[PDB]
């Protein structure tokens, strides 16, 4: 009844390309007549803690990078380094371009990533930033290049690209400049991830959800101070509530009728009590990965 | 990283359009030069008591229908009736129709929903067929015409089309032949679902999913036959297993070890005694196909 919704993939598939260097195939965002994908698709597999990005890319040109738009092949008439993303430039500027730009998305906001393989799209799912900038994604091998993005009336603003799986099975990438999120480098050594916590600001939001969706069985006659709640928070891994977050649910508190600080209430009594087996608009999980501006859009 | 994930919507968004019937708009799937939508469009509220289709489509024309395709307007050239939908023959053969058929999706198989309102696509999720033939999705006021898809190849197979919301929450609608899933029609009436079913392939193979990502307490060595899992299942409204339903667990067997009668007796016991966490929670997942898990 409540579920996570993925933006429509359309604007996106329209740009998704295979791009080709020696052995090595994997997807890229072909936008105006620049085509971007991960840089280490130049790298054999002197991936592993060798690559000199610099070294290894004044031996290639041009003719070195293969990239296909379907049926179609594309003559690559230029290339250059951007952090970790290849920026190909090629003869044929992309028909179907949509407007777009490219935005650095925050710990905690979601976007919708598409999977892709050889080029060709595969499967869409709505997921989010952790705070400790991976993401909990479903990538495959051949999935690098694949982009996330989120859509705002026809403008696509992507925010990811995926570049590779760390050991604990989370995913890391970059923006579309090019930098990573989090500490990771583009090498095939091990990286650990800082440790993860959870997202309040998405669980109150949920919370609601919940209420909105006729769920109040939480729901308690309770109420908390933002630095009472926030030390059971860090009892259970959970963020810091900012008194900014606070703000930002208050259009949520109004339609719901629960005051911003009664619903920490109930979350403080939901973290230390449990669920006993109930449920919360379905799940039987404290649910993460919803924002705000997720709930009100549903 | 077990998400449910839907296919790439871009095909079906191609071909979605906005049907306009008086002072009631919805949905319309536009596949070469004949728009489908659901009959009820041509409805008042008056009108959805006990409703006359024939009557009604008698009592209109050609130029009673809007058909949208963005800014752009498309003429109704004809109309006729298909069981529950309307076929409006159109102007212009849409230059985005990719390859397609029409399929009857069978309860328990999923497929992917793309939520339009006024034409326009406004979000994509997945979800599957109930045994008692109802979906549980996520439509608003707005969202009839919405349509339901599969993608093999560069083909899309349209399975559903959406047409209501029962007083259970969930939801109804035809195949792309306009006859409906379930025992339902397209009249304001007291009909209700009946007693849904767990899907019992789709929990099995949640339990292989969870095998593979290194939960496995539930496992145990007790044994059980196809027939003997079957009764106790169905004490506890889950389907009853089938031939087939065992060979489409092979795979999965095989890359766990878990011979697939030796999952059911393992799930007989989730059933009788209960539940300790499973992937994370302490319901079984019914809606992730064994297709689903061997992709990962
Ligand atoms: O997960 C991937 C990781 C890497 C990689 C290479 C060097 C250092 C770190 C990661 O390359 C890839 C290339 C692909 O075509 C693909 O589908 C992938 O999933 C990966």
């Amino acid at each position: 009844g409540f579920r996570k919704m993925a933006f429509p993939s359309g604007k996106v598939e329209g740009c998704m390309v295979q791009v080709t260097c020696g052995t090595t195939t994997l997807n890229g965002l072909w936008l105006d007549d620049t085509v971007y994908c991960p840089r280490h698709v130049i790298c054999t597999a002197e991936d592993m803690l060798n690559p000199n990005y610099e070294d290894l890319l004044i031996r290639k040109s041009n003719h070195s990078f293969l990239v296909q738009a379907g049926n179609v092949q594309l003559r690559v008439i230029g290339h250059s380094m951007q952090n970790c993303l290849l920026r190909l430039k090629v003869d044929t500027s992309n028909p179907k371009t949509p407007k777009y730009k490219f935005v650095r998305i925050q710990p905690g906001q979601t976007f919708s990533v598409l999977a892709c393989y050889n080029g060709s799209p595969s499967g869409v799912y709505q997921c989010a930033m952790r705070p400790n900038h991976t993401i909990k994604g479903s990538f495959l091998n051949g999935s690098c290049g694949s982009v996330g993005f989120n859509i705002d009336y026809d403008c696509v603003s992507f925010c990811y690209m995926h570049h590779m799986e760390l050991p604990t099975g989370v995913h890391a990438g970059t923006d579309l400049e090019g930098k990573f999120y989090g500490p990771f480098v583009d090498r095939q050594t091990a990286q650990a991830a800082g440790t993860d916590t959870t997202i309040t600001l998405n669980v109150l939001a949920w919370l609601y959800a919940a209420v909105i969706n006729g769920d109040r069985w939480f729901l308690n006659r309770f109420t908390t101070t933002l630095n009472d709640f926030n030390l059971v928070a860090m009892k259970y891994n959970y963020e810091p509530l900012t008194q900014d977050h606070v703000d930002i649910l208050g259009p949520l508190s109004a339609q719901t009728g629960i005051a911003v600080l009664d619903m920490c209430a109930a979350l403080k009594e939901l973290l230390q009590n449990g669920m006993n087996g109930r449920t919360i608009l379905g799940s039987t999980i404290l649910e993460d990965e919803f924002t705000p501006f997720d709930v009100v859009r549903q």
